[PDB]
């Protein structure tokens, strides 16, 4: 029996950045390819892209502080491990290491170290996921920091915080996939792009406004499934009885349905709507499974 | 029926700090009162203390940047809201706001703002959860920052990163509860201290090594239940058929089991062990629910 966990929008976690979901949101996505690599799981529990189940790991990095890069002030070279400590293995059937950012921008966070012994230090750091030498697929990532207080050959962790806007082309683009293998290699093993195929339908996104560390940005980060759904599908591994799980968003306060959504087998939701806008609903509302239908099922407008 | 999710230790999230669990750990906890307020839930789904379900929210704060504290350089007064945006209500049946830190120390992180408009800024911040002024229960919390780039009367978020060790009395003590009401107040609505009551048993902890930002610290943070168990019990609300759920740590690699543990109804686990030490197990190992036993069920040592 297929189920969805009972969660208010305000209890959901974004699957593309480690923060709560702020609102549901829908868009025409005009002139945009929606192909996020985090928050990708089929409803029968297969993880795609760089998707992992830990809800606090996405956009984090871990590894050895190999050296300060020659000829650049306080730019530091990491030799990544996987976030669980296992070594990076570029033969993996993934675009890059699990949890790797799936967007281009100036990722702002903090680089911390423990070592030698139990000595520690941390400072503000920035990773440009759009730069030529950003190549997490093979464990090669650099971070800039304003501090020189870092030890070489000590275990180092990058904790993501938000985006840093300089006001340029290096500006946060949530839909532009990074080149996981650096400027000299092409991406492989990507989770496929998704789009609404039925007329009058749009994708339903779970949107957070991630912190901004500089410049003007609303920090919009849209995921196709909250992390809790990813986790649940992975746990249940229930077999999809059809291409579409029909869901009802219900308001427990009144006992009635607010709208319907098509949860597609491959792990995204559509609703009947038009335009770019938030979907603001009674705080207590939640999705529940109604029935298995086909991809041609017709939804009533949200 | 009662279940627990299938999770490797490395897939678990600490329920007292938003980072993955690093290892299982057990201790005599000699002359220590084990009374964490985060990651507290009964196995039938009742959340206790300051425990919330979101796995990315613990140790975060949200609030208005009221002003800079007079006569003190770059110390800033927050007027907290709840993490959900609602006003702080000191009459809540909680020791303090959900997700509030449950230890005393120099909590290191980043304070960010968005406003006016979509202008943003973020800088390192430290909050001393042990200072007299720390009074989250009534929404009064201060943070120190090395930057003066903060706007008064703009929405402010504190994202936790780790602990800052000055090497003095304000040093991290994971088992010392803060005075949630501030220096002139006694705590209330506390989740109870826990201990092994059966001879030969000790509590099984889920330990993380949280980042240190300065000084010497192992950053040891022990929780009674991974956040995933908290979330599961909350979702399931299954009736506890006895006082103790018997769990077995199984190794899927071999099909053989390694040890058993008693999951007590009030939300902590014990094992038959003696001494302070990590419990290292094959990395693919996980807990499985076996039976409903009582508090006198006798376990083979680990
Ligand atoms: C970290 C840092 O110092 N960054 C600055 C940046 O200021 C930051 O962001 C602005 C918007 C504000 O929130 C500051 O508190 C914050 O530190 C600078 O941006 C300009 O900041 C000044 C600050 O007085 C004005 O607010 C100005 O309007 C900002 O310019 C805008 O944002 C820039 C990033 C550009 O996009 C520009 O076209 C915008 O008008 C910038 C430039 O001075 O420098 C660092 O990035
Ligand atoms: C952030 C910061 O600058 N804090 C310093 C702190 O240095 C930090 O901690 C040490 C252990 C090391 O990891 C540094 O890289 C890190 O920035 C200072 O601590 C001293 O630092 C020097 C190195 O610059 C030595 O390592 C020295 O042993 C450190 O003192 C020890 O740690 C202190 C926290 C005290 O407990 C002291 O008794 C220890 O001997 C301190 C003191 O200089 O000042 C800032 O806080």
């Amino acid at each position: 029996a297929f189920t969805i966990p009972v969660l208010k929008i305000s209890e959901m976690t974004n699957s593309r950045f480690p923060v709560p979901v702020d609102q549901m949101y829908t868009s025409r996505s005009e002139g945009i390819v929606v192909q996020p690599q985090n928050g990708r799981a089929t409803i029968d529990g297969e993880l795609l892209g760089t998707t992992l189940v830990s809800p606090v790991s996405v956009c984090n990095f871990k590894g050895n502080l190999q050296a300060e890069v020659p000829g650049q002030h306080q730019l530091y070279q990491l030799q990544l491990t996987n976030l669980d400590g296992s070594p990076i293995d570029p033969t993996d059937d993934t675009p890059g290491p699990l949890g790797c950012p799936d967007f281009t921008g100036l990722l702002y966070g903090v680089a911390s170290q423990r070592g030698p012994g139990d000595a520690t230090r941390a400072h503000e750091a920035r990773i440009d996921t759009g730069s030529d030498t950003f190549a997490p697929k093979i464990g090669q990532v650099r971070f800039y920091s304003t501090s020189s207080d870092f030890e070489t050959n000590q275990p180092t962790h990058f904790t993501p915080i938000g985006i840093y806007i300089e006001g340029n082309s290096s500006d946060f683009n949530q839909w532009q996939l990074p080149r996981y293998g650096g400027h000299l290699a092409n991406n492989n093993h990507l989770a496929p792009a998704v789009s609404p195929l039925f007329p009058g339908e749009q994708i339903l996104f779970f949107r957070s406004f991630i912190p901004g560390a500089s410049g003007h940005t609303n920090g919009e980060m849209d995921c196709l499934l909250p992390q809790e759904f990813v986790q649940h599908f992975y746990q249940e591994a229930a077999t999809a009885r059809s291409e579409v799980a029909l869901l009802r968003f219900v308001n427990p306060d009144t006992g009635r349905a607010l709208f319907e959504s098509k949860l597609h087998k491959q792990g995204f939701m559509t609703i009947a709507s038009s335009g770019d806008h938030p979907i603001i609903m009674p705080t207590n509302g939640y999705f529940r499974f109604e029935a298995w239908v086909n991809q041609f099922y017709s939804l009533a407008p949200v």
